[PDB]
């Protein structure tokens, strides 16, 4: 059902925190091998979670839960935010400069944070 498909992209999700909180822990470390190959293993698994968010969206437009669509497509735009800061902190991380990777991986913290409240909202709606 959407619903276990949804339980499926909030274990991708979580996943993501897993090794974005093992990425953070390494920068700090200052091991750039190792953050070089979470980056990459990041960007994998957002672009999976966003493949099974936006499968969920649409099949919740088609069974016309509108109350999910609601909450769905505010996620979506959070989640758009997100992709941003990520990207730019792939490139000052490519870019040697760890003030602004320093920057960008507290505002990913913070656009996660807010994710989550709304991430919550939607498996009761589905
Ligand atoms: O592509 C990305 C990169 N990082 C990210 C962090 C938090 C979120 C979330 F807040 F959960 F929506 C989404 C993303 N998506």
């Amino acid at each position: 059902s959407v619903k276990s498909e949804y339980a499926e992209a909030a274990a991708v999700g979580q996943e993501a925190v897993a090794v974005f909180n093992t990425m953070k822990a390494a920068f700090q470390n200052g091991d750039k091998e190792a953050v070089a190959q979470y980056l990459a293993r990041l960007a994998s698994l957002y672009t999976r979670h966003e493949e099974l968010l936006n499968r969920i969206l649409e099949k919740a437009r088609r069974e016309g839960n509108k109350e999910a669509v609601t909450l769905m497509n505010e996620f979506t735009a959070t989640f758009q935010t997100g992709k941003s800061i990520f990207n730019a902190m792939v490139a000052a991380f490519k870019n040697g400069d760890d003030d602004s990777f320093e920057s960008y991986l507290q505002a990913l913290e913070k656009v996660t944070a807010k994710g989550e409240t709304l991430a919550d909202q939607i498996a009761k709606a589905l």
